[PDB]
């Protein structure tokens, strides 16, 4: 469901790329 506990998955590693 949208963002998830982990991120960084050839999907949003750029979102929480921090
Ligand atoms: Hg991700």
């Amino acid at each position: 469901t949208l963002a998830v506990p982990g991120m960084t998955c050839a999907a949003c590693p750029i979102t929480v790329k921090k």
